[PDB]
């Protein structure tokens, strides 16, 4: 499981209550309770800023809130301070075992204003088809921060199977740059009505479509 | 007090084995057995992969032997498997509920063989000229290693502008996928015989090609 469910990214303004969450698949919470909130920074030491839902260790300042609302579990950061930007963890036991961790959400200081991912899709080239395999490929651009979602429906269905994303890079405009991929071969490719690529940022999520011809 | 010590690169060629130390302080680790390591795959989150000293969880790979000495946790990877390159640390109980964690310990497996790159270029299309851009994206995927040059021509002579590469993301198997995007308009993309897209890989290039042949 990762099953903890955390929003791409999290950019804020020097003085911003950045809130975060986490949300989980199949079941633990309800049983379970007791979770824990990381930071991760930059190649630096990944600590435990929150234990058990809102107990903060010693040495953490209070800023760092954390609570639960059911499922969802939350952090939130009141007064973004510069040097708070990082990659903030999340995760829960099960039993006799059982870490799992959120997704991960990587926090922004702004630099630059908020951008959106434009995405586009690319079908599978008819010389493509010509060769015996087949790729999709979505492409993300001209986004900050570079934290960014990338699921693929095959007819809505999610497909977790073929997919292949890519950690984003910056452009030389200054923004940033992302695409994730998927490889068939031409069957299933042709014996489904559609394929879809879903991107998710700053409260907004895209989602675009694609489906076969056969002109060639 | 500090963060528990690991060495910050290493070393498993492939079959070969692995051991990695986590020293600490009769504090944090001895006294306590209570020091975990967790499987860090470049920021996707960290599989917990031991936290009971040597308890494994079942769903993570027998061959990562963990076991405590002196004041100082140990990882064997045995056997070594190419997929094992990641980023790993361990954690020591103290004891206010509060945790610290290790230096990091990036393995490099060695011997992986050299993957040259599937350049699965394509056009623009259908809905793209529909809006009216003109996206053209070179999927270079999967290569070992990561050092790969894209150069794009413009119709015979090349094309410096308007364009971006996106440089080695780590794949889901050792190899990396690097993009590549040229961005233009319908009545750019028209006036050429062609477009291409040239990756050099090691002392190797392919150039592929794109006539505005428009199947879609
Ligand atoms: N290191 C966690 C312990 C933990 C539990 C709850 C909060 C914080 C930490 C286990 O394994
Ligand atoms: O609390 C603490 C240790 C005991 C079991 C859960 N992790």
């Amino acid at each position: 499981p990762s099953a903890l469910t955390q929003p791409p990214s999290a950019s804020g303004s020097l003085g911003q209550s950045v809130t975060i969450s986490c949300t989980g698949t199949s079941s633990d919470v309800g049983g379970y309770n007791y979770v824990s909130w990381y930071q991760q920074h930059a190649g630096k030491a990944p600590k435990v800023i929150i234990y058990e839902v809102n107990k903060r260790p010693s040495g953490v300042p209070d800023r760092f809130s954390g609570s639960k609302s059911g499922n969802t579990a939350s952090l939130t950061v009141s007064g973004l301070q510069a040097e708070d930007e990082a990659d903030y963890y999340c995760s829960s036991y099960e039993g006799s075992d059982n870490f799992v961790f959120g997704t991960g959400t990587k926090v922004t200081v702004l630099g630059q204003p908020k951008a959106n991912p434009t995405v586009t899709l690319f079908p599978p080239s008819s010389e493509e088809l010509q060769a015996n395999k087949a790729t999709l490929v979505c492409l993300i651009s001209d986004f900050y921060p570079g934290a960014v979602t990338v699921a693929w429906k095959a007819d809505g269905s999610p497909v977790k199977a073929g997919v292949e994303t890519t950690k984003p890079s910056k452009q030389s405009n200054n923004k940033y740059a992302a695409s994730s991929y998927l490889s068939l071969t031409p069957e299933q490719w042709k014996s489904h009505r559609s394929y879809s690529c879903q991107v998710t940022h700053e409260g907004s999520t895209v989602e675009k479509t694609v489906a076969p011809t056969e002109c060639s």
